[PDB]
């Protein structure tokens, strides 16, 4: 699965990734109703669902 970022996020905790609008994400866990983890490029972590587009 493939989300696409709708908005910049720069992390604010350890457990977070920093993404840019447009970026192309993998999603690999979409359990939780507010914080998807993602793979962007060679990191992985947390953004919040709402910026995130499932495609």
């Amino acid at each position: 699965e493939l989300v696409l970022a709708l908005y910049d996020y720069q992390e604010k905790s350890p457990r977070e990734v920093t993404m840019k609008k447009g970026d192309i994400l993998t999603l690999l866990n979409s359990t939780n109703k507010d914080w998807w983890k993602v793979e962007v490029n060679d990191r992985q972590g947390f953004v919040p669902a709402a910026y995130v587009k499932k495609l």
